[PDB]
């Protein structure tokens, strides 16, 4: 009865994440801990970003990946009270994502609703969070608000644009490659861009002349100045990413010596003659504010059964092909979460 | 029958501005305009920093200041549907609200409602749209939050206590001196702080280790980092002045300048906003809705302007006074009078 797992044991392409094999040792949850075996878990541009050695709240090497899952409670430590074996729960996490069994805390679980899939729950919590929380606690959205949703046919994007169908009468600018576009008009798009081909602050200035009234940032680096300057009065740009960095499968400096010069920054001055916010927002800084993150998982849980929101998912990988995974969203090829199974 | 005005002739100290008076011809307002008859005029910050020549939206000299009003329309411009000759209104204007009769686009004033005198009308604007748009636009203050309002015996300062009020359960710190702690708790404010006695971070984060979730930065200079470095996760520093400006010895951290990169932000989940209402003329939409949100707490009972003092404006100089040496608690309030 042995266990799969993948490892990362070093820096580079997509060859450095290899599957293992361990023995099925006999579940020992700590106190206050539970341990659970995995059923799916999420790719995200963490998980690339932490491949190449640009994600620094990755652990020493070698060390197993990914930082949500979704599975089943198969023993349970002391101090749990809402916690029985058989549960299924998506977890949360720093990394070790990617292998069959894995313990963790029992306050960073969340019990999956009913009619919930195993690969619905693995793809809610990262993207969902990171969205919730950028358009509200830092957005602040309202009706009849405009945003620019970059990434928008990706998982944190589709995530934004169905949380901006929930506020009334928010029109959304959404970025992705033209074939993308169909996809993103389905999902709540009001206005495709493809900032492959043409310029996106052009684009939306035609449509608008005034601009937006949030711009998710997760590309980083100079577009974070274009969002700046985006922005309509009372204006919120919320970056939290630096997507610009990758451009293939190994690290390449130019792109991170353009992002490192190019690096964003603003005064006091600045804002207050304009009248725009500049929001930062890492999921991965806010573990031990487990009460906040909570309440924003009961939020999206709440939004969930009223069938206002669910997660797309665009393709299912065995550990076996998690290169072939990883290339499907690094060769910008998907529309969606992308998950990985342990095969 | 003559109207009376005050006068900026130039930079500098209380004598600066002076009294004139002029023949009253008859009001003859432009299209989409208002002539009215100020009853009341508010005192504000702005004022004292362009006295000194330190406000950078003052037109020229010579210039009749202030910035906020109440009166009654005495004639209506062509084009202009919503008033009527009597009616009482409050205007909002980037000049030329300290003398009896003045004229504005129609578009810059609100119906005051009844049972709100012209004194609570001239305190109500700029003080309450400063303090909503930091609270709930930027801020997006909910409950269960911890604010620090600065110089939470002014008039925007207790503006903002007063709308913290309105959500449940927010602390409150407020900085002022000593002796209006009384007042500040009074209108709401959970912690008074003497920050010219006091270190005001240490003693927030003593009260509150993990700090607070919105800083209101009035201040500017290093109090802004200060003001950064308070913030829990998901906080907003909302900057909407310089008053280290208006010092009046002399350290070395007053020549720190707030600068913040993307990375910075994005590590410490915080948010930094500037917020300038002179810079809002033309988004009349936005300030209406947020005049009308402003109307709805009032008629609900839940704001109420606090008037520290009411002076003519041959006694401007006192008025000045009241602000410029630490004395108001609320609204500091100028009439014609006499
Ligand atoms: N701060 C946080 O807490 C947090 C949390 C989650 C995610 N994020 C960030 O949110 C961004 C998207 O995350 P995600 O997980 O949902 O993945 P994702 O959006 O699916 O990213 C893949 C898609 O982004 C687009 N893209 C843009 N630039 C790309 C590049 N250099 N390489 C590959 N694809 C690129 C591609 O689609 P198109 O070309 O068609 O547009 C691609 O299909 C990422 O920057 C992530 O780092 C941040
Ligand atoms: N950006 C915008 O659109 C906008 C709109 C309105 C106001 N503002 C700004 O909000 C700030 C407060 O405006 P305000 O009208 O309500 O004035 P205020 O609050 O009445 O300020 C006076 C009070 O501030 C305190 N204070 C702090 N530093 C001071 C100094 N260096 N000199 C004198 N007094 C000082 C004094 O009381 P204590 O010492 O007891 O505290 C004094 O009682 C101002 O900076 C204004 O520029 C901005």
């Amino acid at each position: 009865p042995l266990l799969r797992c993948l490892v990362l044991t070093g820096f580079g392409g997509y060859d450095k994440v290899k599957l293992q094999s361990r023995p099925a040792a006999p579940p020992a949850p700590g106190p206050g801990q539970l341990t659970l075996r995995l059923r799916a878990c999420g790719l995200n541009f963490a998980d690339l970003m932490a491949r190449q050695g640009l994600y620094d709240r990755l652990p020493p090497l070698p060390v197993t990946p990914g930082m949500e899952g979704a599975g089943v409670v198969i023993a349970v430590g002391e101090g749990v009270s809402d916690r029985k074996a058989g549960d299924r729960v998506m977890v949360l996490n720093r990394s070790g994502m990617w292998q069959e069994e894995v313990t963790v805390p029992s306050v960073q679980t969340f019990l999956i609703p009913e009619a919930m899939t195993f690969e619905e729950a693995a793809a809610l919590l990262v993207n969902y969070i990171t969205a919730y929380m950028v358009l509200f606690d830092f957005g602040n959205l309202q009706p009849g608000h405009s945003v620019l949703v970059h990434m928008a046919a990706g998982g944190v994007g589709m995530a934004a644009v169905q949380l901006c169908r929930t506020v009334e009468n928010v029109t959304v600018f959404g970025t992705a490659s033209a074939s993308k576009h169909e996809a993103l008009k389905e999902n709540g798009v009001t206005h495709p861009i493809d900032y492959h081909t043409t310029d996106y602050v052009d684009e939306i200035k035609k449509i608008s002349p005034k601009g937006v009234d949030i711009v998710m940032d997760p590309l980083g680096g100079s577009d974070t100045a274009k969002g700046y300057n985006l922005l309509k009065p009372m204006g919120k740009v919320v970056t939290y990413g630096m997507a610009n960095l990758l451009t293939g499968p190994k690290r390449n400096l130019m792109a991170l010596a353009r992002t490192w010069w190019n690096q964003f920054s603003v005064t006091a001055l600045q804002l207050l003659q304009a009248n725009r916010a500049v929001c930062g927002f890492h999921l991965g800084y806010l573990d031990g504010e487990v009460e906040l993150v909570s309440g924003v998982v009961a939020r999206l849980l709440a939004l969930y059964n009223q069938g206002h929101i669910k997660p797309h998912i665009d393709s299912v990988w065995p550990f076996e092909k998690v290169a072939d995974a990883m290339k499907q969203m690094q060769e910008k090829k998907n529309v969606g979460k992308v998950l990985l199974v342990p095969g």
